[PDB]
């Protein structure tokens, strides 16, 4: 029943994921010397100019010029032309901090949970490519392979798909644009040659490679001393590229910046869980679980789970299959997740959903 | 098939709002003196500290302090207790301005476009409510009904559904969540009383109000000086709430502070429009219409219509209706939609969807 | 020998002078937990904005949050119409701080010290009336008597003169210009009244006052919510109210956040510190002594003692007074000065040198 | 009468100079279109980031960005590890801008004027070295004859004198010291030597140097990557290097950034220019002129002329030399010395005083 669908993903340096690992490096920073640190903070840059602003009751001694600045350097910012530079830049520290099972979900909320077989991750091959090829680009980078190559990277990967008899079978991949920073001795001929041989064909799989593909790379020509500008960086802007690249459905919370006690976070990252569980444990094909809470009710507000006739089970079978697998307290997530643990950066970047080293992407067993 | 949804929606003094507001004010201002202005900004906002960033290229005489103030005056913040006083705040301007049909969609884009018929508006009953919820507080403010109203607010509502060998049926209202900014002399329980009889019941369809209703007025006690700091506002950071509430489909592009020329908003806009139209002329009564572009193309990529079995024509028979009454290029919409006209800053609030004085929102023929 | 001169004063309040304060306010928040602290810092500020910037190489725990709202707060900066609020305003921090007798004068200098006998405080009378006009102003702001009384305020003071076969005698205040910040709910009649009777007949010698003196009290009428703006407050940007009021010599060094180890600082009190002694010690009736230093040397490269014809001992015979009963070298001028002591903040407003509740005017004995 | 003096200059690059310039260079941009513009504007900057605040009317269009980073190129910011590059630096302009011979001195004042024979451009020996030597690698610099030498620089001149049966003759240059930006590839042995040779043996008297002259060249070591940041360069923060170099007298007043109109600036040009034309028509050797002013009043209130015992005629001869041959007044003053022209750029760097290329340098004939 076919249909073609594209997503989206940027690198390390875009200006809004910037922001999104700063804020997240300041979450780690203070979990990791008072795991029950409340954590709310958010970050804004321009151009070697970065202000950190927030709330955060903790009582942890942290050096925010030092996460900062780390953090930046992390990514690839220590020259100048770069367009950002972690020796240079002015870090302006806006953030106020305080010092002092069963809980209740703070804030009404809706939070959503997607799964999909076409992929061993359990995503849409479309964002899935679409990360692993900014990952690769980091890679090559960080190795040495492609010394040109920059920080801020954009990548868009475009599908062609057909149904089956439930849901979403991809068949090969129509087009690919990506675009990345870069330094100046390095010809527009030779990156378009390097991101076509050991970027895309080494990461996307022949399977879905063809000989009509369309490739632009580098469309816009040059992006040299771009950097993380792009007028300014903001944090949780990037909503749907942290998610499935828009295949399951968002209610707008932001992920980054904000602690384990947060619903936008913690239950999203449940619902996934759910969600891959069931694929994986073979009682359907593609699933969207809704999972509803209450402000001040610890226990979820109706759950519902969303297959799209790829189950035989038949919702209002799988329900009592999640009721009886899991415990989607806002206490309990946290717990079973080990969502006090200091992950956050890393995820902050590439993606929430889709890598097995989080605890909401291990599949849990599933007695039925 | 019994589930619940939730929505929300921020009032104009919201933060991020503010900046939405403020960047599309920007826009409205150069295109009445330049409908060809190529308008690229987003605003920053922290405790009366406005920050305008972006490259506009235009040829219109704007004074940048006036339509910053007066977007903040219009807003409502005109005294200092508020959080914001348009006389006083700080407005850094970092503006960069140059001088200097079948055109051609820039960047890969895939734009979504939905529709239902559970409401006049063919919009999300959760959503329109919250929407009307924060409407009705603004002209209570602004007509003096309730003087200690002030501009920033947040609305949920959450709504019980059920399908319909097709979809999507309201029931009834769940529970409603609802803060509003206030000045000092107003107690907590006038307040409470007021939003329940003269907001949620003055708005809400008695159909589906309830004895079990919940209502969480000013949960959180008292929002006095609370007024736009909320860590910092920025621009594009509340997609869902301008969209569909979490209903349809989001890629993740950002509608205030760019224009017509960027698909990211004209196409979602198109995309809505055929939406509406298909419902409204009882092709369907729900449906998720999937809008693909090439860049450097001009006519779309592969459009693609989902109807949840709600439709009696057949998606492929649907698709030569639209084919027949759409033009979906970039340059016809903006011509058939009279994008370069500045309606853009009362876009910026209360949705983006559903309010009939848009050109979107005006159903189209469709001869079948 | 007839002429005339003029000295101005500003008031807790003013944008400079906020920042002056700031700046020694982390000055004293170090020197309190680390008496070896390295403190180099300066403040900016504008509406509800405060930049706090610097190098300071310490080893404490210290909040600026905490010490930069607490600074506003001890200004009178409490509720919103002041133009500040220490709960409400941005305080952006952008400061790096690292951890880890015969010592040797840093930089190439050249410090002035200046003391007449015309009042008891060895300082000009046209800048001590400057200063006691703005000192009175705030005792009856923080006192209760004239509550209408806001932090910022400026003050200036014209004195008639006349020589004296040595130098400089007052013979009456000439004109009195005096304006501040104020509430709403008082009228310009009564402020200008107050201001003559309770402040400057309450500072002013009746011997000074006459019935030609005159008085610009609140000469450009209201002065309400005017504040800390000033378009922007800076530190060390008020160098000559800090010091002798235009008698004296400056050669441009600022004190306000710059440690005891700067010989800027130091040094200049130093040389105060035996001007005053001179005087007091009947060896002259005016005296300005410049004190030079060589980068690398601790010992004083060149001392020169100016009287104008005042002194019956005679310039290099009082030399050699002040070279057997002072050691100007850096280190030791720390020590005997107690230099590590916090008490730079309350010395950043009403003038550095004058009051007697700092080592430097504490007159040392002089044995001959 | 033996005693030893030092004096300092800052270079073009100096973060304090880069607001002045920058601030006058708005000045000047508005005086071309509308010499009636009434402009009160300063600047701050920080690695990057410059920030124009002010309140001007006038009535002409302006450019600011255009304006800052032009003043930015001049100096020499072009180039990334320079510290700041005219092409990405943040120029956040919050400036609000209006449209719409016996006035009257705004503000009760006193302005001094200082003038001696030491020079031909009868300032002190120690800031006319000072300046020149500033000057000199701001030549080699733009010439190339030194491709290593960057904008910032900090110069100190100490000269030995001796009195002279009236005042001040100079001995010889006892020490000089001079730091300066430069490019990563040039040795420190190298740098020392040609700002040896070929900047302070190129401008300074043979007469002066000494076989015991003491040289500190880069006495820091390396100054590469120092550009303006030096914690927040800001406007009117280096009052007495813009003067007399702590040889006259200052009340306090900043120049840069204001214009005509403010006696701080005009009646300051004045006091030079009579205190010039009286040594330069034999009348002294070396004076201190002295006017005061009283606010609404035009005519000058009360001048004092201040010669050491160099002059003849003996003061209260002299000052109806200066009355039969200047009349003061803030209108005269500016229509005589042509003070609406946009010569202030120029001023904002170097000194104010010394150079024959401005109105108040030209000596007026004296009729005596
Ligand atoms: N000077 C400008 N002219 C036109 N569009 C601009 C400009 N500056 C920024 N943009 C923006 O870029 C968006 C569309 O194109 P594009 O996606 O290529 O930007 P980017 O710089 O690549 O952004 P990102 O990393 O999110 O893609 C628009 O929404 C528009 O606001
Ligand atoms: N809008 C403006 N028009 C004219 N002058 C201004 C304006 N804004 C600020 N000023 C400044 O004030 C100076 C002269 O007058 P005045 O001393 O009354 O200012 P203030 O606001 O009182 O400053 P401070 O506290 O140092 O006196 C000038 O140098 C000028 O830059
Ligand atoms: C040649 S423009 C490329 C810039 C890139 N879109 C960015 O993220 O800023
Ligand atoms: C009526 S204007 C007075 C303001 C005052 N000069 C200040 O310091 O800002
Ligand atoms: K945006
Ligand atoms: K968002
Ligand atoms: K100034
Ligand atoms: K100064
Ligand atoms: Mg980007
Ligand atoms: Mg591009
Ligand atoms: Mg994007
Ligand atoms: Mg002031
Ligand atoms: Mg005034
Ligand atoms: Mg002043």
């Amino acid at each position: 029943g076919a249909f073609m669908f594209t997503s989206e993903s940027v690198g390390e340096g875009h200006p809004d994921k910037i922001c999104d690992q700063i804020s997240d490096a300041v979450l780690d920073a203070h979990l990791k010397q008072d795991p029950n640190a409340k954590v709310a903070c958010e970050t804004v840059c321009k151009t070697g100019m970065v202000l950190l602003c927030g709330e955060i009751t903790s009582m942890a001694m942290i050096d925010y010029q030092r996460v900062v600045r780390d953090t930046i350097k992390h990514i690839g910012y220590d020259d100048s032309a770069k367009g950002f530079d972690f020796k240079t830049c002015n870090v302006l520290v806006a953030l106020e901090q305080q010092s002092p099972e069963d809980v209740g979900a703070g804030d009404q909320g809706l939070m959503f949970g997607y799964a999909t077989d076409e992929t061993e991750e359990c995503m849409p091959l479309t964002i899935v490519l679409a990360h692993k090829l900014n990952t690769r680009m980091a890679d090559l980078r960080r190795s040495g392979v492609l010394p040109w190559l920059r920080p801020d990277s954009k990548t868009q990967v475009t599908v062609q798909y057909v149904q089956d008899n439930g849901a979403v079978i991809p068949v090969r991949v129509h087009t690919i644009v990506i675009s990345v920073q870069h330094n100046e001795d390095i010809t527009l001929e030779a990156m378009r040659e390097a991101l076509k041989e050991q970027v895309i064909k080494a990461v996307v799989p022949a399977k879905y490679l063809d000989e009509d593909t369309i490739y632009h790379l580098q469309p816009s020509g040059r992006f040299v001393i771009g950097g993380p500008q792009g007028d300014a960086g903001v944090t949780g802007r990037k909503i749907i590229v942290d998610t499935y690249g828009g295949w399951g459905a968002h209610g707008g919370g932001a992920f980054s910046g904000k602690d384990y006690t947060k619903v936008d976070r913690s239950a999203a990252y449940a619902a996934r869980w759910v969600a891959k569980s069931l694929v994986k444990a073979g009682l359907c094909r593609r699933v969207l679980v809704q999972v509803s809470y209450a402000i001040g009710v610890a226990e979820p507000l109706s759950i519902s789970i969303f297959t799209y006739g790829t189950s035989k089970k038949t919702e209002r079978e799988l329900l009592e299959v999640v009721n009886k697998n899991f415990d989607l307290r806002p206490g309990v997530i946290v717990r079973d997740l080990d969502l006090k643990k200091p992950i956050y950066q890393k995820t902050a970047c590439y993606g929430h959903f889709g890598r097995s080293e989080f605890p909401w992407e291990v599949p849990k067993k599933l007695v039925f």
